[PDB]
């Protein structure tokens, strides 16, 4: 069988799928199936500071030229009608203890997606909370202090991970997206997994950030681009432009404090218990979108998403 269960295990993957399956066991719903969480890619990368910011702070020695991180691609599958369905995919960026500031001990949830066929429908949000909250708890135990989430609102026909979304899987508005993550984070705050969370604007204000070299620099994030455009415009201060852009989009950006204050200062180095997992199909989101486009693998209906997950799984086992 080329099932998701037969894909190599990881500490992270089995920690997450245990959290989901314990939850589903307690619910004891007849429509629910066994869930599989697999880390299908893990590789070391670096994000280079862009020219505008490089000239302003890197050439003057005020900021690092590049920040090293580990990128992981984790997928969740559920058994529906005897076959696996991939219903959740996430690409993360992890900036460890050997990363120069302002990026050290930070995790960035770059782009996230899902296919709304999780059965039963009533347990869908709860299962996503187990996955996201479970990931925050996991990295918090390894020594990561902060979590960052850009809830980038999608647009019709724009897929982040899964090619051809169901026509009725609706595109949430920024207000809806902010509300979902607020409810999710409020749940982690009450379970004592998260210390507290704030929007990016409230966060920069209460951290007393005065320079753009203090803002964490993430691969593909909105803020490395805002900074380039702000500098370019100012060539025709940077800090007031940054605070203005943060005020306008604060509802989409979350900063999540996992390890707060005193505990955060006496921390040992971050050591990942799992090995690196090469997989060029999951090296970023474009490889799997490209493959699904060329091979006509759609996730627009339940059976189409089940057939696509099957092809996806034989590609993952073949490497
Ligand atoms: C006319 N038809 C067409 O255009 C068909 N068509 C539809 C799309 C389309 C739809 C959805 C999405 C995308 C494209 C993007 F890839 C990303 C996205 N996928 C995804 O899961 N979200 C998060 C989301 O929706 N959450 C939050 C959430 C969910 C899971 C999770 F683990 C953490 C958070 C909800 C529960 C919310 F209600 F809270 F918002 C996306 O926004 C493209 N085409």
């Amino acid at each position: 069988k080329f099932s998701a269960k037969r894909l190599p295990s990881t500490r992270l993957g089995t920690f997450l799928e245990n959290r989901v399956n314990d939850f589903l066991r307690r619910q004891n719903h007849p429509e629910s199936g066994e869930v599989t969480v697999r880390v299908v890619h893990a590789s070391d990368k670096t994000v280079e500071v862009k020219p505008g910011m490089k000239a302003r702070f890197v050439d003057s020695g005020e900021m690092a030229e590049s920040f090293p991180y580990r990128t992981k691609a984790l997928f969740a599958f559920e058994e529906i009608d005897g076959v696996d369905l991939c219903f959740f995919g996430m690409h993360v960026q992890e900036y460890g203890s050997d990363c120069p500031p302002p990026n050290q001990r930070r995790v960035y949830i770059s782009y996230l997606d899902s296919v709304h066929f999780f059965r039963p429908k009533c347990l869908r949000t709860a299962v996503y909370h187990e996955i996201l909250i479970g990931y925050l708890e996991y990295v918090k135990k390894l020594g990561y202090t902060t979590g960052h989430i850009w809830a980038c609102p999608p647009s019709e026909g724009d897929d982040y991970i899964f090619h051809c979304h169901p026509p009725d899987q609706k595109i949430p508005k920024p207000k809806r997206l902010q509300e979902w993550y607020k409810k999710m984070l409020d749940k982690a705050v009450s379970e004592r997994i998260v210390h507290d969370y704030k929007d990016i604007f409230k966060q920069a204000t209460e951290d007393r950030l005065t320079s753009a070299k203090e803002l964490p620099y993430f691969e593909g994030d909105f803020w490395p681009n805002v900074l380039e455009e702000s500098i370019k415009e100012l060539e025709q201060d940077l800090s007031q432009k940054l605070y203005a852009t943060m005020e306008k989009h604060k509802e989409v950006f979350f900063v999540i404090r996992l390890i707060a204050g005193p505990a955060a200062n006496s921390l040992p180095p971050i050591v990942d218990p799992d090995p690196l997992i090469p997989c060029d199909l999951m090296d970023g989101r474009d490889a799997f979108l490209t493959l699904a486009r060329d091979r006509h693998l759609e996730f627009s209906s339940l059976r189409r998403a089940q057939w696509s997950t099957g092809c996806m799984l034989v590609e993952l086992h073949t490497q």
